[PDB]
């Protein structure tokens, strides 16, 4: 990977984790 | 959220986790 691609993938990793956390918060709020 | 939205977002969570793992594998393969 180029340095640019490496940087992009590290940023994508953090963003995927943030999206997971947001989804988890929404799902956990759905009281039955 | 509707039950359908709960199901959909749970599936999106699974996909995000898989994509994150694939990106991590690519990052861990890098070399100086
Ligand atoms: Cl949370």
């Amino acid at each position: 990977l180029s340095p640019d691609a490496y940087r992009f993938l590290t940023e994508q990793d953090r963003q995927l984790r943030l999206e997971q956390a947001q989804i988890q918060r929404l799902l956990e709020a759905q009281s039955l």
